[PDB]
């Protein structure tokens, strides 16, 4: 429909907003470029393995080229919603974060042609419980908003995206990366990138939190409702989890040729604690 | 809905994609922030215009920011209709092209905000032609793509937004601040920030030149479409140029303070070669 005015007409961008801030920040701490990384060595490091070591770190370059995807296109909705709501300063904060994810999906893509398994389809790797989150709740929360952008639907929005597959998910596959590979001395060029995208996503996870918040300062009850849609997933996030840990057990040859000791109830015991840290940063006041 | 499947599980990005190669050169070209131009001159440039020649520089800067507003906001459909129908390597471009839009808003905002106009209202420089444009026709073209993505509906889209809002009225625009104030020595930041936005925008016209020829290329029947549309919104074009050009008649000051032959004949040429070099750009077959 038509637009009736412009802010920065009638006014000016509102240079104080947190979410100016937040793309100011964005554009100084946002250079970095996936075309730089130099996977050369992480080349030869996955050539030097043998099939069953290669096949250990698959299920979660799986989950996160697919998660970075979804997340590319699943953020339209939300951009969408929030400027029909003149909210500008979120708007231009957006387009940092979409093109974030933009560079996140290119640099998994870029790791697996490096590496040589651009035409293996990895989806083999996506249960049941990841298909519930990343090819159907999250596009369903998100396109939601099209047609309904009540405060319940974008805490509900915010909360599958930005707390469960960003502030849940996402976390847990760094520090997994770092607990697994970087010790092996392993894919240094993918290291590097997980290092920049960790960077990205603690701006985003801080708009989640800021949309979030905000709704609920407005009504005390909308606390409840983000606390039961975090509870919702926890079963499909838990699933994803137990399912890649089954595979990493049951294919314990690069774990063994690297003499590495890969604590998986510590892994476990990370995501129960990004979960509940991602409830505590929400307050019902 | 749902997700079928992710290109970069299955396969990996199409490196050799049009739009990959032009995100790419995004990347490398893009880097330039609105917060590091130094607008300290140009506020006092400004202070030093009598009331007179003030006004005489604001019509095109109302121009401006509101256009710059409306195409970061309607860009959005564009990026979901490419987005539902698989065109990975288009999305991710088109992450680059909203946070240029971004940017831009951005610099003109900051501007007024330099030189003590952030506080007036410059929306009583829109007159009919400039709402039938920006207020109406590019939402109304853009937003039909979240309903209607056939061929003729994103062609009229991207000829609006990319053909006739980019193609012809910012660069045109862009060459009048460049006529005015290049030659006057005045407001060397916004000239810096025009410099920036001229390089976005060539990227962005190299967009819409490919959406529109793809089309194309499939019909040459969606080629008279194209012309016509370009010439169903000529009137307004030069509708609203001949409004800038009675209010820059009508306020000769800032002309002869600085010694300038403004040519407002030259830039209505100018303005009409760039609407013929537009449709030049398309080929019917
Ligand atoms: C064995 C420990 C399991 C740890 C959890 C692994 C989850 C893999 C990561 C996939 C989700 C990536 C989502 C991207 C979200 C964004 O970038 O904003
Ligand atoms: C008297 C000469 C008139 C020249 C024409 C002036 C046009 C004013 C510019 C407003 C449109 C800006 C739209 C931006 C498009 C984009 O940024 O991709
Ligand atoms: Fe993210
Ligand atoms: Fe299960
Ligand atoms: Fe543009
Ligand atoms: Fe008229
Ligand atoms: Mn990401
Ligand atoms: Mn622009």
């Amino acid at each position: 429909v038509h637009h009736d005015g412009f802010q920065t007409v009638k006014a000016t961008i509102d240079w104080e907003h947190p979410m100016f801030k937040l793309y100011e920040k964005a554009k100084r701490n946002g250079k970095w470029n996936p075309a730089d990384i130099d996977f050369s060595q992480d080349q030869k490091d996955f050539a030097s393995l043998t099939s069953e070591e290669k096949i250990s770190a698959l299920p979660l370059v799986a989950g996160f080229s697919a998660g970075e995807e979804a997340v590319t296109l699943d953020i339209l909705p939300m951009a969408h919603a929030l400027a029909r709501q003149g909210r500008l300063e979120d708007v231009l904060f957006l387009t940092t974060f979409m093109h974030d994810e933009a560079k996140h999906v290119e640099m998994f893509s870029r790791w697996q042609q490096a590496v040589g398994i651009g035409q293996m389809d990895l989806s083999v790797f996506h249960n049941d419980h990841y298909k519930r989150i990343f090819y159907e709740a999250l596009p369903e929360a998100m396109n939601r908003l099209y047609a309904d952008d009540s405060p319940e639907a974008v805490i509900r929005a915010a909360t599958v995206y930005n707390m469960i597959v960003e502030g849940t998910l996402a976390e847990s596959g760094f520090y997994t990366f770092r607990q697994i590979y970087k010790k092996a001395g392993l894919f240094p060029g993918l290291l590097q990138g997980i290092d920049y995208l960790n960077m990205d996503e603690g701006r985003h996870i801080q708009f989640g939190i800021y949309t979030i918040q905000r709704i609920v300062n407005e009504d005390e009850r909308y606390y409840e409702l983000f606390i039961r849609y975090m509870d919702e997933l926890w079963p499909h996030v838990i699933g994803y989890v137990d399912y890649l840990t089954e595979l990493g057990k049951r294919q314990q040859q690069l774990a063994r040729t690297y003499a590495l000791e890969i604590d998986y109830d510590l892994l476990r015991h990370y995501v129960i604690k990004q979960f509940n840290l991602r409830k505590k940063q929400i307050s019902r006041t």
